[PDB]
Parts: C-alpha cells; sequence; structure tokens
C-alpha cells in the first residue's frame, strides 16, 4: 500500500502540472 | 504514514478537480 499510494501521489502531481499548463494555454 | 498519504491524495484530487472545472469552462 505504501508504494501504491506514493506512486499515486506522484501521478497526481504530474497531472496537476499538466492541468496548470492547460489553463495557462487557454487563458486569454 | 498511510493515512498521511491518503490525506495527500485526497487534497491533490480536490485540487485537480478544481483545475479540471476551470479547464471545462474555458473549452470551446
Ligand atoms: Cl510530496
Ligand atoms: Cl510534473
Ligand atoms: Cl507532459
Ligand atoms: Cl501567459
Ligand atoms: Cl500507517
Amino acid at each position: 500500500q505504501i508504494a501504491r499510494l506514493q506512486r499515486q501521489i506522484r501521478a497526481l502531481q504530474r497531472q496537476n502540472a499538466r492541468l496548470q499548463r492547460q489553463i495557462r494555454a487557454l487563458q486569454w
């Protein structure tokens, strides 16, 4: 469980960054 | 440790859902 949770956090953090990137691109 | 991980996942999930709502609003 520890490994699964740590991997999930790092995946979510990568997704977070990808979303911020998208928002910056979309904002005029 | 496990419950700390689980709380960090829930916070990231909340953050990302907030960003995804903003993205949806900006899409054509
Ligand atoms: Cl961290
Ligand atoms: Cl990243
Ligand atoms: Cl990327
Ligand atoms: Cl910019
Ligand atoms: Cl524990």
